[PDB]
């Protein structure tokens, strides 16, 4: 069954802002998502040092970028720590509240949208380019969940029946009609080179 949740007022407001503000430098969405993957891979890396069994659901620590022109999606896949249902429904929104407020104040003093990640809310930059985001995630202590939102003030969570993923997180960007340039091999490569050149895990760009 599909559960529908409201965003806390502040996130909904960050989300509208990201959708509504005129801002051409949309490409920074990719570095934000990659950096979130990097923090997650680090974390499962740290946790297995004192418990190697936390790696039984997969030993490879990596990042895959998969475009699919047929569906119109850019999926960012990591094998990092993954998210529990608690994360999805309460915890992530709890921690995001403060980062949101800070961010939203800075945008005045002179800051701009490319700085969202210095506040820990770079995930919602997904909405510069995607009309819908689907997030498939699997943590060691929980089952596999699908989170989803087209913004609008609500998101859903359901247990995922798709392909089992071991451990990690897939962010599936359903691109806006005018943003298919992020399906293109040479565009993604350019972006990864300029902003994500020095990540500590292999990034494999899949071709179509
Ligand atoms: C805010 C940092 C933690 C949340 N997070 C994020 C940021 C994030 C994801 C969300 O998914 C529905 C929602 C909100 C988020 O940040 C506020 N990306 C992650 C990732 N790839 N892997 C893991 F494991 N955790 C992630």
């Amino acid at each position: 069954e599909v559960e529908t949740f409201a965003f806390q007022a502040e996130i909904a407001q960050l989300m509208s802002l990201i959708i509504n503000t005129f801002y051409s430098n949309k490409e920074i969405f990719l570095r934000e998502l990659i950096s979130n993957s990097s923090d997650a891979l680090d974390k499962i890396r740290y946790e297995s040092l004192t418990d190697p069994s936390k790696l039984d659901s997969g030993k490879e620590l990596h990042i895959n970028l998969i475009p699919n022109k047929q569906d119109r999606t850019l999926t960012i896949v990591d094998t990092g720590i993954g998210m529990t249902k608690a994360d999805l429904i309460n915890n992530l929104g709890t921690i995001a509240k403060s980062g949101t407020k800070a961010f939203m104040e800075a945008l005045q003093a002179g800051a701009d949208i490319s700085m969202i990640g210095q506040f820990g809310v770079g995930f919602y930059s997904a909405y510069l380019v995607a009309e819908k985001v689907t997030v498939i995630t699997k943590h060691n202590d929980d089952e596999q969940y699908a989170w989803e939102s087209s913004a609008g003030g609500s998101f859903t969570v359901r247990t995922d029946t798709g392909e089992p993923m071991g451990r990690g997180t897939k962010v599936i960007l359903h691109l806006k009609e005018d943003q298919t340039e992020y399906l293109e091999e040479r565009r993604i490569k350019e972006i990864v080179k300029k902003h994500s050149q020095f990540i500590g895990y292999p990034i494999t760009l899949f071709v179509e």
